[PDB]
């Protein structure tokens, strides 16, 4: 049972695609198990790049391929190093680019908390041929996140684990029961652009809405909000433009839904006022001072949706 | 004829193309056959990983290319494997991310149905020199729909069938009559992002456009409606830089028509009450304050439209 | 002179770029023609994959690279096969996927109808070394138009002739005139969606613009018209937003340049109406009446288009 | 010093990339030079078509590498051909698709002057030891350039010359001297599309902006150049999503700040004109009657904008 | 310690990805190191390009490979050269286009500076193996700044330094040493665009938003600022399918913030002017001739978040 010790080292997680549930990686995959000892030219290890380590798997090299289990397609293989040690162990080492899939919750966005993840098992070793020894993951991690579109929280969770497989090959003695190395890495969304160019001014025409009550007659309070509701339309789509697509609503989504709440809310008690009558057009002269009602009932309502 | 076991392990299906109608898959294939014995080292399976394969069929070994079907230009393969046991029977096993072909009706989104489909044929070897004995296929699924963009329902369909090409070739007999593997998927969209943000708020907007009777003049009449008419257009742009593309109308596509209409409908009978006369304010009395006529008219049309 | 025999399976006609004038083709290709008798295993026809093609042709077999002299860079090629009978006989068998270039107008869009073209021609072998003996296309196409973008229509049309190019070498008797296949394919686009979602639309906003002359005081009627200016422009937007973009005019493109046209005209006339005086106010009360005037003269510019 | 002949053959320019300020071109290379005699098959000359060129290559056959000096990244390859001459000589020919670079001033948009630029340049062998003897640039085109977006106008610019490096890998006495084909193409963008669809209605709604002159309340004057404003905006992003992207302004970038500037403008001469007085409501005839003045007072400043 | 000197010559440097941090970068990278001495054909330098350097390689050639360090994915490389000197030393030769990472602060957009940087490194011989001589950058550009978008300052600098990685495998001495190359060139964004067709436009707006105090009664004053906040939310998605994606909000974005602010703060003061009592609405006598305080106060506040 070959004991394989594995590295790797996160240099840049990006491009995270909110409807694909998928992020980018970029790192080197370091690998290292013993063989039996080779003679080596003078006597330091020898190292093999690139082109010419699939030379030495044809003479007979063993270097066992180790897949990402929840990578998308197959990762853009960057330099390939083996060091060959006299002793015999033998190193593999190369650096990776690639797309990786792991279930991502965007609804509370823009606060959301995800976590990247990776999975390495062996594509054709089980536990009783290779097995994983050990594994430390290095986030090059620091500083200027105010800078970054994602904060990293953790310094990395890591866990070596065997994963059985009830359906296979026609093969089963005990192989099917192999081992993988999966990677954590924490993070959460930088709300502050989201804040300032979306949920503030999204926030102001919303109030600014109410003040349609402040107006005198009913016939401006009527068709004034008519270019209020055209207003959240307006918004609707500047945000929509921008927004990442995503199968549900998000918060923001959800204060576009109330603005458009809130207006035909509006017009409902303006008509209401006016046609509810001793005459013709008596304005109740309480619902007309449904100017402070609406406003401080759209704060509760909001306060509804917390729990 | 030589009996080829299948198995296809869908990891993933994400990627619709609603336009070029495609979607993609990653997974695994396995294939099984039984060749002429021969003798691995101890005499234990001998895995032959990747690069190695090949070299493997330059010195005769058949390894029959089982083509996808109905996948859009050539997959992005994974780590391939063969597994060759003494007794002779062979495993090819290799990882795909592959974009695939099939018929997708739109019509009724975001409430569509479809399936996602895997056809599976040997390239050139027929029913008489290849079949396809069986073919199981395990989508690893459960849980978390709210999060996803499609909800899996079936656990998958099968079919194993010969198809039979009537041209080609100077071949007379029957070397004609390929075997085929099928592969079906069934989904339903998570329609609930649509519902909410843009089924929701385009039912006010129609529903606030018929507040313009409430009005009292006729020029507030029918200027506010041209505001309703600003609205609906400007809704009609904020849905459309977010709806996929497709060649023919949509459910939410045909709401918008209903908006169009329901709008210019109010514009014409605003007109009619005001303008034919022996006045000059001829507003028939009492059409005045089809406040309930119209709103009531337009459901009932829009019962008749599900039909 | 070869005597070479093609094929065409056409499987899917997508994805056309209209600034690029290119459309994406998915089939397989078939040549077949007859070399000199070799010895197959046993006496049956050999059967070569992908691989191994190169290979063969390594130690000197014969397989001429036919070219897609229409093809925008260079075809994604699937499996690929060449089957070597012992009489002489050889054919070559792959699927590709290729962009290919055509002009295309797409001027009366979206009613414009286009041909799909392929040429195909041999890369180094002229008249009479490598010679086209006939070519079949079969368009694997039926049903359901009303789901997909292009309406197919015809069943293919195809020419083989004889293409000359008079800057050679300066080889001297008939070194320059290579045989060519044309695979022709006449399509119509979907009007369907266009035409509800779009000019149907169009057409309402166009109408109820010209109801800004059943106003009835002036300043409604001039400032009235400037929202029907803004809504023209959200609407053009909209358009603008989904439309496939071209270095011309299309027919919906027109239809909006007659919307700006409607308007402006329509301005000119109720500034007219009013400042051109007998007094200060008598706006003419007929040109006021050009209610139904110049909405069929619009009718009349419209329909005059066509001749 | 090796004469080298070389033709391009220009298929299709198309896909420029305003900002990368890129283009993409397809076409064919051929060289020709001739070498130490060889001894053909028959004795007629020996085609050798794309894989088997590099065997002949590791056989010692010198095949040098031309570059695209202004190529982004590296051109699509179709088919290659070796055509071996008894007499010595030996011709390239190859089939290529590549995004060039080239700066492109883009301004004046839409009334853009460009040229496609192609420099090929010996990627290793300099002047003394690889010389181009001549060139030759045949464009396939032709007719039909109100359907293409930009129009041929010249034939083709040729030059052959001789480019030095002052700054080697420091060899000495004249190794730096390589010869180098230059192929310049030029054309006019096909301003049509951008005249009747974007320039025309942008004046219409810039002229009819200032009929709110023609208004005859101080109300009215004001509130409706803040729906003319609303307007402009409304222009620039359906400008603004339809128009290529650069770092600078284009002729239309500068007729919507033009519009942003007589809105503008408008509003302060209405507010003036309201504002200083004799009494308060002496509306200074002449600027509310600057109906013609502000008209063609902006066209003043619109024809010094052409000089 | 073998001393390589090495020399980039950068063609372009294009393509900024905001949200990734990311630009690409086309040029030619040289290597040289003096190896044990050859016998090339004659006396004369040998030239090995592409394809049979490879061949060289397997044969035992010490070819390095030196990693673009922060370079995200691997590499478009163009042609290779290997040029052999007798007296030993070796010159790799060869064409790179590449996309770079480096940290990019967009937050004073558009008047951020930038600094473009390549870091290259051996991938697999430490210092004591194999040490960076010296590095000459060759920015082959320089004039022609009004057009472009990045403004060059420096003729790039460079710094040669030592990397020890704190966590290793199997080596005890201090062979951890690798030597990297840091090359960088700083920039400057040309604001003109910006600065004209954004600013000067935004300014436009919000200046008219003034203007809104400038109107007589109430009513008018309330509902035209309902108008303007529409305005300004046309802008703002105007602006944002524009301008670049970034996580945090840019100068441009504050302005508009700004805008929302003046337009809502506008609305508390036009209301709180009206109910302001001694009766019912006893119009205050000069916080509505707040007509230019807040328009000076707001470039105060202007002024004072600039510090």
């Amino acid at each position: 049972p070959v004991d394989v010790s594995v590295s790797i080292f996160i240099n840049k997680i990006y491009g995270v695609n909110t409807l694909e549930q998928t992020y980018k990686v970029d790192g080197y995959i370091v690998a290292q198990w013993t063989g039996k000892p080779r003679k080596t030219p003078g006597d330091k290890p020898l190292i093999v790049e690139n082109t010419q380590i699939e030379r030495w798997i044809n003479n007979g090299l063993w270097v066992p391929a180790l897949e990402f289990i929840n990578v998308v397609g197959s990762p853009d293989t960057g330099n390939k190093r083996l060091m060959l040690f006299p002793d015999g162990r033998v190193i593999y080492n190369a650096r990776f680019l690639g797309s990786f899939s792991n279930d991502m919750d965007f609804r509370l966005f823009p606060f959301d908390r995800q976590q990247f993840v990776l999975e390495l098992e062996p594509f054709s070793y089980n536990n009783q041929q290779l097995r994983f020894s050990d594994i430390q993951v290095y986030t090059e991690n620091a500083d200027n996140e105010e800078i970054d579109e994602w904060w990293i929280r953790g310094k990395a969770s890591t866990h070596i684990s065997d994963i059985r497989y009830d359906h296979l090959s026609s093969v089963q003695p005990n192989q099917n029961e192999f081992s993988r190395i999966t990677v954590r890495i924490d993070a959460v969304r930088n709300p502050s652009y989201y804040l300032w160019s979306f949920i503030l001014p999204l926030g102001l025409i919303i109030a600014a809405s109410w003040s349609v009550f402040w107006l005198e007659s009913f016939s401006e309070r009527l068709q004034t909000s008519f270019t209020l509701m055209l207003t959240v339309v307006a918004y609707a789509s500047y945000t929509s433009n921008i927004l990442p697509r995503l199968p549900y609503t998000t918060v923001i989504d959800q204060m576009i839904i109330a603005g458009y709440g809130s207006i035909f809310a509006a017009i409902l008690l303006i008509i209401f006022a006016h046609h509810r009558q001793a005459n013709g057009v008596e304005d109740d002269l309480l619902i007309q001072r449904c100017r402070l009602a609406f406003p401080l009932g759209f704060l509760a309502i909001g306060c509804v949706l917390v729990i």
